[PDB]
């Protein structure tokens, strides 16, 4: 069926103040069916909190639109969030001592580009510990690989979270 909606929402930061629902809504629908689109706004004064989000029909819509950035809203860049800590490095665990910077490359390419790829060796023997560091050229690219259950590189089921 549907994925679950958490997954289909994007955070929508940086609004001109004169951003409403409407004119949101028009700019994003471009890369997909929005099934909502919200200005966030103060209760007692409606003035603009300055961000929004809007909720595609499909993940693929959400990567349509993080594609297409930077986003020019009414006049002003906007940043646009998946559902924040918002890094550009992932750590890589459970890679083991056969695992090459090529299949780190060739995997994890098709999320982002590349910028850093780190294989930890022992500081003492030079040996391969089992863990790895990837930097991306922006943050989206480790959104997308954080959320996923599972993810196999070389064979091997490895562990993935975001790193400072
Ligand atoms: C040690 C290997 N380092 C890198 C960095 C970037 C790319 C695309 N590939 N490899």
């Amino acid at each position: 069926p549907k994925e679950p909606e958490q997954l289909r929402k994007l955070f929508i930061g940086g609004l001109s103040f004169e951003t409403t629902d409407e004119s949101l809504r028009s700019h994003f629908e471009q890369w997909g069916t929005l099934t909502d689109c919200v200005v966030m706004r103060d209760p007692n004064t409606k003035r603009s909190r300055g961000f929004g989000f809007v909720t595609y029909a499909t993940v693929e819509e959400v990567d349509a639109a993080m594609n297409a950035r930077p986003h020019k809203v009414d006049g002003r860049v906007v940043e646009p969030k998946r559902a924040h800590l918002t890094v550009k490095k992932i750590f890589v665990g459970g890679i083991k001592e056969d695992t090459e910077e090529h299949h780190l490359r060739d995997y994890f390419e098709q999320y982002g580009k590349i910028e850093v790829i780190e294989i930890m060796t022992d500081r003492g023997s030079g040996k391969k510990r089992g863990f790895a560091f990837v930097t991306f050229d922006d943050h989206d690219s480790v959104d997308k690989i954080v959320i996923q259950k599972y993810h196999t590189v070389n064979g091997h089921n490895c562990e993935v979270r975001k790193a400072l």
